[PDB]
C-alpha cells in the first residue's frame, strides 16, 4: 500500500547522465526505470577485435540511474526472447535478497519488476549475478552499471559548504578477457555460449586482454571526447564491478573525491590519483582552471596506453600563465 | 618486575572468537595465550586438491586473539618435534624486534615466550617470518592470523556514540599457490620441503590458484554458514597477510567500516565494498535488516566464484517489504 | 612579469632529500631546479641481471624536489645528445598542459624551462610521458620521481598540533619488466630501442620480474641502510608511478600516515600497513621506540622477499623491556 507520486526517467547512454536535480524540495517518490538486456557481438578495439558482450540497455556500462535518498526505485528488467541466457540484477544500493538478484532471475521472454528503497547515499554498482560461475562471466561480459543516490540537500564538503556540479559524466571501466589462438591472434566466437569455455580459462588467470572505458578502446576520445570550460565544476563518476582502478586526470586533480563513493563520508581534497575498489563506484569533482586536452586514465599506465583505458577532455577557455608557463621553448643546450 | 594480574585465554577456531568484553572496567592485565604450530597436508577444494599447509593451532587462519589497549600479551609459541622446519611469530600490533620475529625463532622441539605491550588499537595481522624467501612461503602456506586490540571504552563512531556488536566473526582470506603438472592437474607433495621448489616458482608469478576463506573452498557455507538475526549488529574482522582483498556483503552494506583496521581513526559509513591491504586486517560492522541468504565475498568476482572466496550468512527474521519488494514476479513480456 | 626572489636548489640522490625548511616565514619564491636525463644500462640484482634504464639525474627514482605552497617551481629539463630518444616531464602537482608534458618535449641535444605554481600541498609523482605506448615504457624504465609541496606552517595532525620530522627519506619503488630467453635466463640488450619489443610484450601481461627500491635489489640495505635513533620522528615518502604498493615498517607502525599523500587531509593514525595507489606518492611518519633492525617492505611478501622490495633501517638506542621482552628464551618443550 505504497501511495507516493510516480516519476518516469528516460535513461541515456553513458557517459551522459539523465537530467536530475541535485538539491530538491521534492519529497520521496517512486522513480520508475526500465532496463532491457541485450546480448550482442561488438568490436572493442581499433584492430577490429570482437567480443561477445552482454549489456543492460545495449551499452557498456549500463546507464547511470539517479535518485535521492528515501526515494523508491522501481525497475522493470526485460530479457527479450532474442537473448539466449537467464539474467538478473543486483543493486549494491539495495538491502536484502542479494541486492535484488534473488528476486529478478528471468529467462528469455520474461520481465520482472523490483522495488527497493534508497536508504544509503552515494554511487553504487549494479550488475547481473545469475549464480555460481555465471556471476563473474556475466559481469566481465559487460553486465554492470551504476546508480547515484543523492542527499536531498545536494552534495557538501563536510564543512557545511554546498558542492554543486555544473555537469556529471559516468565512466564505466570494463576489464575484458579475450582469448588468443596458437599464432597469437584474438579469437572470435559465434555466441556467448561458445566463448564461455575459453573465456573462463583466461578469466581464472586474472589478467585482462583489454581494459576499456565506455565499452571500447578510444570510446571517449575524438568526436566523443568529454568536454568542459575553464570555471566549470565537473563530477566524474567512475565504476569498476570486478577489478580495481586508479583514476587520474592528467593535468588536473581531484578537488573533492569520495573514492569509496559514499556521501555520508566527507570527501578528501586535492588528490592526484584515487582508487576505485573492484565492486564499487567512486566520484571525483574538479573545477577546470586551464584550457586544452586532458587525459583521464587509470594510472596503471600499461593499462591506460596499451590495453585501452584512456579518455580525453577537451576544455575551452583562457590559458592562465600564472599557474603554468613555458619560460623557454625547446632550444639547443648551451 | 611486571606484577599485574594474569589471565588465561582459551583460544577458539575461526571464524568464532574467544569470549571477551568490549568496554571493560578492568585495568591492564597480562593476557596469556598459547599457539602450537602444526604442519599438515590438507584438502582445500571440493575436487580433493591437497595442499601442504603450515598453521598456528591447526587452522587457517590462526585464531583471533582479543585484548584491550594497555594489556600485555604473553604468547607461548610451541614448535613440536613432529614438525620439520623452524618457525617464529611476528605481531604487527607489537613494537620492536621485527614484531617479535627476531625473538621467537624456534626449531622443532622448542618453545619460546614473548611478551609485548598492546599500545595501538585495532585489528592487526600476525604471521610467521623465519627469514629471507621463507617469509612469503610460510605465510602463503597458512601461517597467519590476527589480533584485535580494543579501546577500554569499547568501539565508537567518531561522533561520541558507542558501537556495540552483538557478535564478531573472523574471516581470514588465504591466497594459495598450487602448481599443476603437464596435463594441467594440480600436483600433490609428500612434504612441505618437497613442495617448495615448484611452489616458489609459481609464487613469483603472483597469480594464486585458490583464494579461500577459513582454509578451504566452501568452508563458511552450508552447515558452517555464518548466522545472524534481523536486528543484530555483527562485526566482521577480515585479514589478508599477503595480497589485497575487497570484501563485500551481498545484499547488505558496511554500516561502519575501519578498512585500514585501526580504531584510533573514525569508521567510514555506508560502504558497498571495502579494501583490505595485503599485510593488514580490517573490520566492518553491519546491522541486519532483512532475513535470508547473504554471500560475503571478495568482489573480484572471479576469485569469489571461481577460486574459492565466498562465505554465506543465513539470517533469520521478518522480511521488510518497505525496503525491498518484488512488485511483479517473472512474467511473459507484453 | 613575475618578479619574486629566486632560489636555487642543489638536488641530492635518493633516498636523501635536499635541505629545506618545514615551517617557513619566507613568502613565495621562484625555486629553480635542473634535471638532466640519462639513459644507461644498469645492474638491478645480485645475480648481475642488467636493465636498460632511463632516468632523471641518473637515479631511480629521480630526486625529491621540495617546495612550499604558493612557490613557483622552475625546472630546466636537459636531454643531452648522448641520449637516443625524446623525453619530457609531467608533474602531478602542476595544473594544465598534461602536467607540463605538452610543453616539455625535447629531443636529444635540447633543453626546456617550465614554470608551474605549487597550488596543492602533498607529495606528488613526476614522470616522463612522451606520448602513446611510450608513456608506460619510459615510466617503468625508471623515469619517475616525486615532489613535496609543504604547507608554509609545516605539517599538522588535523587537531591543531604541529608534526615536525627530524629527518625525511624518499623511497621510490619501481616495477621492472625484464624478459627471459627460452632457457629461462633474463635477457640483456644493447640499447633501450632494442629492448622495447620484448619489454612491451611482457609489460602487457602486467606481472613484473623485479620490484625494487632505489633502483636495485638490496639498494637500501647494508652500508646503505636507512638509519634513525630511538626518539627520532622520521618521514618516509613513498612513490609508485605505475603500480600499487603496500608499505609496512616491520617492527613499527605508521604513527601518522597520508596514504593518498595530500596534506589538505588529516593523516590517519596508528597504521600497520598503508596503500600507495599506482600513480601517486604517500607519506608516513613514525617515532622510533626501539633500537635494532627494521625492514621496510611492500607487504606483498613475495615481492618483498623474492622480487627485491625490502629496505632496512638500523636504529640506535636503548631497548625498552616494557614494550617487548623475551620472557623465556627458546628451550626444549616440557
Ligand atoms: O550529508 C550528510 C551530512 O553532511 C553534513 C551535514 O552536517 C549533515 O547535516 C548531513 O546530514
Ligand atoms: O577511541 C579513540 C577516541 O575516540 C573518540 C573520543 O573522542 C576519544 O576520547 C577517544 O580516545
Ligand atoms: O594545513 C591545512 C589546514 O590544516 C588544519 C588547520 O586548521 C588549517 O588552518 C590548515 O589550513
Ligand atoms: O560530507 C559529509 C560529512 O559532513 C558532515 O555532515 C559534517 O561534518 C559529517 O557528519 C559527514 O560525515
Ligand atoms: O572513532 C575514533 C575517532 O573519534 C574521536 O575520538 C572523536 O571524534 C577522534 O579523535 C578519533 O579519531
Ligand atoms: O591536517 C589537515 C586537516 O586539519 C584541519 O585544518 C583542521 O582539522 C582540517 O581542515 C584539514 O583537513
Ligand atoms: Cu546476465
Ligand atoms: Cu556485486
Ligand atoms: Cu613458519
Ligand atoms: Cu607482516
Ligand atoms: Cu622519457
Ligand atoms: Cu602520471
Amino acid at each position: 500500500d505504497l501511495k507516493l507520486p510516480r516519476q518516469k526517467v528516460e535513461l541515456v547512454a553513458p557517459p551522459f547522465v539523465h537530467a536530475h536535480e541535485q538539491a530538491t524540495k521534492q519529497g520521496p517518490k517512486i522513480v520508475e526505470f526500465k532496463l532491457t538486456i541485450e546480448e550482442k557481438k561488438v568490436v572493442i578495439d581499433e584492430k577490429g577485435t570482437t567480443f561477445q558482450a552482454m549489456t543492460f540497455n545495449g551499452s557498456m556500462p549500463g546507464p547511470l540511474m539517479v535518485v535521492h535518498e528515501g526515494d523508491y526505485v522501481e525497475t522493470t528488467l526485460v530479457n527479450p526472447a532474442t537473448n539466449t541466457m537467464p539474467h538478473n540484477i543486483d543493486f549494491h544500493s539495495a538491502t536484502g535478497a542479494l541486492g535484488g538478484g534473488a528476486l529478478t532471475l528471468i529467462n528469455p521472454g520474461e520481465q520482472v519488476v523490483l522495488r527497493w528503497k534508497a536508504t544509503k547515499t552515494g554511487v553504487f554498482v549494479y550488475h547481473c549475478a545469475p549464480g555460481g560461475p555465471m556471476i563473474p562471466w556475466h559481469v566481465v561480459s559487460g553486465m554492470n552499471g551504476a546508480v547515484m543516490v543523492l542527499p536531498r540537500d545536494g552534495l557538501n564538503d563536510g564543512k557545511g559548504h554546498a558542492l554543486k556540479y555544473d555537469k556529471v559524466y559516468y565512466v564505466g571501466e570494463q576489464d575484458m578477457y579475450v582469448p588468443r589462438d596458437e599464432k597469437g591472434n584474438f579469437k572470435s566466437y559465434d555466441s556467448p555460449g561458445e566463448a564461455f569455455t575459453d573465456t573462463e580459462e583466461m578469466m581464472k588467470k586474472l589478467i585482462p586482454s583489454h581494459v576499456v572505458f565506455n565499452g571500447k578502446v578510444g570510446a571517449l576520445t575524438g568526436k566523443n571526447a568529454l568536454t568542459a570550460n575553464v570555471g566549470e565544476n565537473v563530477l566524474i563518476v567512475h565504476s569498476q564491478a570486478n577489478r580495481d582502478s586508479r583514476p587520474h586526470l592528467i593535468g588536473g586533480h581531484g578537488d573533492y573525491v569520495w573514492e569509496t563513493g559514499k556521501f555520508g563520508n566527507a570527501p578528501e581534497v586535492g588528490l592526484e590519483t584515487w582508487f576505485i575498489r573492484g565492486g564499487s563506484a567512486g566520484a571525483a569533482m574538479y573545477k577546470f582552471m586551464q584550457p586544452g586536452i586532458y587525459a583521464y586514465v587509470t594510472h596503471n599506465l600499461i593499462e591506460a596506453a596499451d590495453l585501452g583505458a584512456t579518455a580525453h577532455f577537451k576544455v575551452e577557455g583562457k590559458w592562465n600563465d600564472d599557474l603554468m608557463t613555458q619560460v623557454k621553448a625547446p632550444a639547443e643546450i648551451p
